[PDB]
C-alpha cells in the first residue's frame, strides 16, 4: 500500500487538471 | 432555439458542479 | 497494523463510492 | 456544440472504465 497512494494522488491531481482545462477550453 | 440555451446552460452548469464535487472530494481525502 | 487495516478498508470503500457515483452520473446525464 | 457532445460521451465512458480497471489491479 507504500507509493501506490502517492501514485493515485497523482493521477487524481491530472484529471482533475485535465476536466478544468477541458471546460475552459470550450467556456 | 430557445431550448438550446437552456440546454447548454444545464450542460454547462452540470459540468461546473462535477469540477466543484471532484475538488472537494480531492482536498478533503486526497 | 489494526489501524493500517482500518485505513486501507476505508480508502478501498471511498474508491467503491467514487465509481458508482460516476457510473450513476454517466447513465442519467451522458 | 455539435459533435463535441459526443466527444464527451467517449472521454467520460473512457474514464470510468479506466477508473474502474484501476480498482480491480489494486484490489
Ligand atoms: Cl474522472
Amino acid at each position: 500500500f507504500f507509493r501506490k497512494s502517492k501514485e493515485k494522488i497523482g493521477k487524481e491531481f491530472k484529471r482533475i487538471v485535465q476536466r478544468i482545462k477541458d471546460f475552459l477550453r470550450n467556456l
